[PDB]
């Protein structure tokens, strides 16, 4: 504050800004790191007060905008309009100087050697930023939960890893990266939707696809078992009359997207399930290892948040494993902030001192300095 | 021929068969080890015109393939498909019976003893098979180039291993065996490539991953030394522009991957460098033994092709080592063909009649035949 | 004791450490002399809270450790670390201060000159120690077991000795010395673990191949008859699906290892078996001599706990040697502190004064002190 | 020749057979009594072109030998060898029939009554040989030098003798025999070494020690002044880079192995030094007898070259001895063929045809002709 | 007995000392006059709880011993260790004072002047003792056999004599001394042991070279018509397997060494055998003397107890002697003890009050006491 560094906590995203400051217990400031674009044309008198409609204001009126997504994978398709998201987050929101306060971010896990020293450059030599430490996404999930070992898999939207993690951090060996992240779910959806009539093209469009997918479609036990059960006019069959003036009625449907994330087969792909690739990074370890991993199977993230989502995890695991230890998916009654959770800590304690990087350290050691301390 | 016997002579591997006839200068018949299934899926009326793709013809079109890997360390995956693969060697090719020729092939140095066995009896017990020979992959290197002494190491994409040989063959106690060969460079760039911006992930482009290295990324002479240098630009920036539709700038990435080999802790492992383990199996020997040794360094197999890999031994070796005799890595003007050249003598001279095993020795003593003879 | 000397007990190894108190039956403080350092590499927030891991704390976590083997035959790698090692030892455990209490170690039989003065340095130049001495490994095991001749073949990991010993100490003629111990066997096992189809080569795997060893594989009464005995699917065969996820179908492998211990010939030596050296040592002797040198055949440390161990000795050594006294190999049924119970009586009895080594007594005749006064 | 005897020269031991003409300088022919297997084991292709190494081109590479030693004291270990090694004698580089000239032997001193007799069946009764004459070893030297009265200690690696010697050849009485030869002294070295830190134990390291001892160890002129020199880092430490790949710091250890074979004490046993024995041999003879056996002390063989060997002699036999006549050890300039040069004389001298032992004299008187004639 | 002299019997020599009471059949305590020494070195704790090894003590355990050899011809090598042999004597098997009881010893023929006082000075000076008498050697066993005439051969260890005795004592002309005794036996038979292939050089196997001797080896009738009988294969060839561990082929041997008693001549000597010194001494003699002389020839001693001793008398004697008497030799039943017994009388009757040396009476006339009273 002032007259004292004091940081903040944020957890960026292509899907939820998770900002706020320090000692609370869920994020204040949140929304979709997306720029909206007049797309409706002619003129104007009295316009929507928005020549580049943000976060809440652009989510929420989507009919005249055409989202233009920033950070499309991991790779940014255009830094200029990154300015404006930052100016909206310091500025606007929290209302305090970013020369006053360091800053806790996220880290994409394998993310370009370039963006790294790309990101602080605009905070250290643009905007002079006290300090500034980028953690590893997953790692964080850990201690928030109170664990010190066993395996996460962290997926959200931009990238899917799977992090096993010991007292000792991993290594690349057992860990892996994967570009089958929500992001590629919700554009699946429209693909799969036109076998039964519907094509929800445009972007207006593009967004409800989205949020018809997480209120509705449930994840199948067996969707070998449970396709013939859709004969079965009972346990299917619900007509679902969108509140808005039309009917969506899901049937086969409800499991038939779902599965493609474990089944990528349906799309055209070689790569295997999350769930086989599972097998394949763990099967590699030691004989005296997999015990422990199979105990506490950490799932964080929003997409570990479908009505179902456990029971599936109670077949494929136990079958190509040990069978001497008991077996259960460990999703915390709040998963969601289990990043937010954990840096909250390290940015409260005082011990995080001597981590970070302070402010001249960057000048000093021009931008290299990020690859010269740290890995 | 028909009416005698006449061998064939084989270095097969999970990269290139070496097979032809007696006499050649070069080998004819060279495919790899791999069968190819259709991923794009749907429906045929004029289709590739092949159920199971294999060799040259499966290497060729990758885009609709999904490379099934047979030989993985030396473990076979499946031994269903290797009866097609042999039946492709023969026939088509050859065009000779395998009920008229005996057959040499090369032994990767200790293979499971199930299998010295299980491939003799898909030839005597199933296909008849007048007589066949497997050798042991790096001795036949050593006559060919015309040497009777000296430490080779042949290392190809199974397995690698440092074998001194003198006159009277070695022992279990000087020789080694390590599991990071050409494979495990191949399936480890896509690792590395994900902190500059690239992703070979799927079946279709982990080939292309084995294509950019071998023509392009040369071998550091000092690492530690050359890794400051990439701030210079001029001796490493220069754009290739693959022929195909893509630049990949290549600066300090040419000679990250290579220094792999002797620096496996990029990857997160114990096991040092090939060129350490070098040292820990010679220091072990008699004092009066190193001197020959170091004269004649026998460096064999693709492995040894990048440019600039002489020049790294001449620090490396003089090191920790004695300073009597001159130093210089021995790489023959073909050193790719130096199992086949060996093989050629041996299938050639009548001598080796007594060495070889008869059809008929197999049914004799049964499947113990081998074990039984030789050792 | 704070005002008086009160000597402790200890009987260092590379094995197991057995310290402990005066007129105790069993060791207290027992670690392998081995220190573990971080491999998994990273970053740290909640870390194993070790930084060099030590003895019980060590071996209890392999995953992370890289096991630093300090005394590696008798020359120490790097005595830096066994410093910390002694300061585990006194302080931690014990809770006693080594400026307080004399010290009773053991001496690994014809050890380096330098490291007798070496040892005693760090004790009374460095951490002022009031008195030491360090007794000879085996004939501490003689009176022990209550006997007063016979011939001891004491060996662990270090090194293997055969003393015979009477009233009156041996000497130079009749005793022998091989580099061919515990360590020797537990780093063969992969070796020939590799023609089966196992390859426990890094050290996290490293240390499960003596675990497999010790608590299954059995000693052959006759190798080359059971070798064919294999055929008979019945009393070998049998599935032991090791308590983790792994199965090892150990056959032919139980009885192949061991005999590796008195059959070198398949390692690539010369030195015959111990059994061998056994006979080359007693046929020397004079004729009345030998009579009581079989009556009682001494046999300790862990070496000797193998199921099946007497019945080898029945016909081996009945086999070239007179034929007038009774056979029968002479196990303590606890032999494994016999070593430890021996130097708990010397360090009880007040008779012992006139033997050891008083603190001053070094000052007074600088370093040389050792060969000074003993030999 | 052919159609005449013409005897040869030869005087076989177990280090050095030396063979040649008749009216030579030096000896043509020679090689050490040993016979190599291949130890390294395995397969073969392009073998070493030897299957029983012998002699020079057998301790030319002994790295894959198993030295065999066929006379260890006198009696041979195996005779099956001893018929090959005298068949590459004649046949090999002499390029004459054994059926054609006599044979000129030495006799090892007190050699058992059966050897005489299986010594001289394997030439007359198996290889048909015209004559031959076994002489004893010492006596030779004394007329070569060109003496005729003395006391001559000739010993080499078989046995150790003093033999006093006058124009009447001496009786059992004041000679004497000793098992404390140069191979004593070969395998003790190893035995001393371990308490520096060396282990020369296997046979490829065990040739090695008899190298190092021959070329640098010195004797000391008074072991116990000079083990306190020892202390002087001046006259001791030098460092002996072993022109191969090993550093040898002898200090104290340089005339410590030397000194053992004046004082076994360092070994086990009562026999006293040879310098002991020499006075045991000559106090007991008559008073009127000592003043001519000081004035010419005879010492020969290669245990008689180590720098510094006559003034030893100097101060121990002046000690306990009569002081009236002029001391000094008398080695000739060419003392390690002694042997040689006076058996040479009495093989071109025709008057010697009336003491050898012709071939059909054995025939005429069995195998008992030796006794019978000579004792 | 404390209040009064009584004396005791003592046969003391080089072999037995035949000490005991008075009015016995045989002697108590006997034990050899040889003290032991530790040879095999190094340290104790449970030592043999003897530091100078005596008697039967000593000959027990010769392994560890080096049987310091006290009288060795008659003179003494050292006299300190003769004073605690003497000391074992009285105080701990008799359990008597030397203060108490006179002494009876044996007097070996012609011994030093020095001897007879220095002896008695540690009895009568040092040790007060009230009486002591030295009787010589043979006189008394022809009263124990009970003669009074005839020509007694008393040998033993120490030296040889011929003793001619009359009922007035012989003199200095038919007498005579000889060093050809029983310890010139035990050191001569490794000298000819090492034609067939024996070499008992050392301390711990000199002893068992006379351990074999004295129950095995016979002496031949006839030995120039023995040796050619060593050719029949029956009377000679038997295999005693030495019950230890090893095979003695004892043939031409058992008659071989014993025969050099007679035949000194495979010494290397001039005196002759103790048959022909037996002519000499004889037929000087007045020619009315012998007739009685060969009626009755008296053989005494250990010597005299080799299967077949006399009838070797009966041609030897009765060649070179007149024909009128009838010859046979004197050996009772119990020659061994036949000075013992002798002794025992003269030490029990009162009469022989009057002719030993009382305390006093050494004091009166100084050490010359001796010579003064007897000659
Ligand atoms: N209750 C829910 N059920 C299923 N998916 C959800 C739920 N809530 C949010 N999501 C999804 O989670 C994703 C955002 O998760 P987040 O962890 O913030 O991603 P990122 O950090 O990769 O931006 C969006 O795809 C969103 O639709
Ligand atoms: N010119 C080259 N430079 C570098 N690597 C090469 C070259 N040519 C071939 N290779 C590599 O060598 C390997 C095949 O070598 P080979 O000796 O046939 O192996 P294997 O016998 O183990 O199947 C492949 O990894 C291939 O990419
Ligand atoms: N029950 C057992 N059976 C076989 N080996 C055993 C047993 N218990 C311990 N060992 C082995 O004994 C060795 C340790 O013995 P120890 O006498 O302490 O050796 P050192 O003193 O040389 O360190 C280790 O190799 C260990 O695996
Ligand atoms: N220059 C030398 N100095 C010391 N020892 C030597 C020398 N040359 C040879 N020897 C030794 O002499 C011995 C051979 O001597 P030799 O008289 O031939 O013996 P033998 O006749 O008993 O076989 C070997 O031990 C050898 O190492
Ligand atoms: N039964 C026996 N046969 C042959 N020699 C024997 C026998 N018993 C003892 N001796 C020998 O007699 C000798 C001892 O005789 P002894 O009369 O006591 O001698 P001394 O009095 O000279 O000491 C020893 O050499 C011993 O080996
Ligand atoms: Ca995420
Ligand atoms: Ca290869
Ligand atoms: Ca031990
Ligand atoms: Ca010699
Ligand atoms: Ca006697």
């Amino acid at each position: 504050d002032e007259d004292e560094t004091t940081a903040l906590v944020c957890d960026n995203g292509s899907g939820l800004v998770k900002a706020g400051f320090a000692g609370d217990d869920a994020p204040r400031a949140v929304f979709p790191s997306i720029v909206g674009r007049p797309r409706h044309q002619g003129v104007m008198v009295g316009m929507g007060q928005k020549d580049s409609y943000v976060g809440d204001e652009a989510q929420s009126k989507r009919g005249i905008l055409t989202l233009k997504y920033p950070i499309e994978h991991g790779i940014i398709t255009n830094w200029d309009d990154m300015e404006k998201i930052w100016h909206h987050t310091f500025y606007n929101e929290l209302r305090v100087a970013p020369e006053e306060h360091p800053t806790l971010l996220t880290e994409a896990p394998l993310n370009p050697k370039a963006n790294r020293e790309k990101m602080t450059q605009i905070m250290f030599e643009t905007f002079n930023v006290p300090a500034m430490y980028v953690a590893i996404q997953a790692v964080l999930s850990l201690y928030a939960s109170g664990r010190t070992t066993g395996i996460v898999l962290d997926s959200g939207d931009g990238v899917t890893h799977n992090v096993p993690i010991y007292e000792g951090y991993a290594l690349p060996h057992a860990i892996m990266r994967l570009d089958l992240a929500g992001r590629d779910l919700t554009d699946y959806l429209m693909k799969i939707l036109t076998e039964r009539g519907y094509s929800f093209v445009t972007t207006a469009e593009r967004e409800i696809v989205r949020d018809i997918k997480e209120k509705l479609c449930y994840v199948a036990l067996d969707f070998e078992n449970e396709m013939a059960t859709a004969a079965s006019s009972s346990s299917l069959e619900k007509s679902y009359e969108l509140p808005d003036g039309q009917v969506i009625t899901i049937g086969n449907e409800r499991f038939r997207c779902p599965e493609t994330l474990f089944q990528p087969s349906f799309i055209g792909m070689e790569s295997a399930g999350i769930h086989e690739t599972t097998y394949n990074s763990i099967m590699k370890c030691d004989i005296d290892i997999r015990k422990d991993l199979y105990a506490n199977n950490v799932m964080s993230g929003g997409t570990t948040m479908y009505p179902g989502i456990a029971d599936r995890m109670q077949k494929e695991i136990t079958a190509l494993a040990p069978s001497t230890m008991k077996i259960k998916i460990i999703a915390p009654p709040e998963r969601k902030y289990s990043v937010w959770i954990g840096g909250s800590i390290l940015a409260s304690l005082s011990t995080f001192q001597q981590m970070w990087i302070t402010k001249q350290e960057y000048d000093e050691a021009g931008p290299s300095i990020v690859h010269r301390k740290c890995f």
